[PDB]
């Protein structure tokens, strides 16, 4: 019943997780190896009095539990939590957008940095993607029209929130990127306003990744 | 004519070229792209105003001439200014060395900043390259042993100036990546002591590649 996150001091494969708990207003330790200085020596100590099954972070820790797997540990999260959907099918909806954003969020890290294929990125695999969001948002869009954005039914779910933490990224690095998409765009203004959220957000300090 | 060198704001493929126009004494302009606001934008007006054989950078700009491509910009540049070699073998061992570099040097960029397989990179790789370099340092041992060290002959190579990046930008993330490797450490303290290079890097800014 003491939570404690495990991540490197960063946003990456851990972000989604803060923000779920932020949103949930559930509090939890945040620790970033590295903070204390010497990011390699923490995260070697950690292996050592830790049991992780596949010696990667984040680890999500429980009372005892050690759970790995940023994804698996994000769905039972939401299921615990009920931001999984309401329905079978939403729940599996949920998690095929959860699948997609996994998709244009590996593009996005590994072009933004090093400017690898940016035109590429930005000219194709951006606005195809974001375009592809916008029609799933479109077709659940009489769930609540009155500035409640949801992808999935008429409440929140994870996919809300691994979509705005994707845009969120992506927006910054490339200002303007949801002026095409409308409903994307006012769906990431929605769940970012959201009080936890942005509570958590101003707070949050900057980051390289 | 003016030389200009164009290159996003970091070390990544233009560096090696900094060196060698440190190393050489030449005059140019360093002209980074997103020093001060949103570097594909910049980019961008770049190639509008600019013919680019790929429409990437670097671009090496000698009076009207451009040039593009990293590795043959080296090339080229190593081959005027007399650190290619001196036989036709030794021009290809430059060249062989130089093709080396490259491949550890995309594991590291690959691994390091999002730590993806750091412990593969850090146990097999990192040790693995290390041990070849070194390796092909002790075979080149009677092309002098008084303090000067060279991968390719008995005068520098722009080899010895890609072996030196690739470990200076190792030895950033993993300062003590040298300790097993006495004579590539040595390599690259020689080099870095070089007073064109010590100059260049004392008075360099910092990046985050
Ligand atoms: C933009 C984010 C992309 C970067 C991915 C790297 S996350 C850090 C890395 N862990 C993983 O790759 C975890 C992947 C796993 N599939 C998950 O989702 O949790 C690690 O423990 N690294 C330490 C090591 O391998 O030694
Ligand atoms: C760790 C450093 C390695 C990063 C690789 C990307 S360098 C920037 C990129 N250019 C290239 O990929 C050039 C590759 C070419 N083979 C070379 O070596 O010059 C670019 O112009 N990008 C802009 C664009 O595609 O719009």
């Amino acid at each position: 019943d003491n939570i404690v996150l495990y991540y490197f001091d960063a946003r990456g494969k851990a972000e989604l997780i803060r923000l779920i708990f932020a949103y949930l207003g559930i509090e939890y330790t945040d620790k970033r190896f590295g903070v204390n200085g010497d990011a390699f020596v923490e995260f070697k100590n950690f292996k050592k009095e830790k049991d992780t099954p596949f010696e990667q972070v984040p680890i999500l820790q429980i009372g005892d539990l050690i759970l790995a797997q940023s994804q698996a540990i994000v769905r039972y999260l939401s299921k615990k939590y009920n931001i999984c959907g309401e329905s079978e099918l939403n729940e599996f909806y949920a998690d095929m957008i959860f699948c997609g954003v996994q998709d244009i969020h590996y593009k996005f890290n590994n072009t933004n940095l090093f400017k690898q294929n940016e035109t590429t990125f930005l000219n194709e695999d951006l606005p195809k993607w974001s375009g592809y969001f916008e029609k799933l948002l479109k077709k659940n869009h009489t769930n609540n029209n009155n500035d409640k954005y949801y992808f999935v039914g008429n409440n929140l779910t994870y996919a809300d929130l691994a979509v705005f933490n994707l845009y969120d990224d992506i927006e910054t690095k490339y200002p303007s990127s949801l002026k095409n998409f409308p409903l994307l765009k006012a769906h990431n203004e929605f769940i970012s306003n959201l009080p936890n959220i942005k509570n958590y957000i101003t707070n949050r300090k900057e980051s390289v990744y």
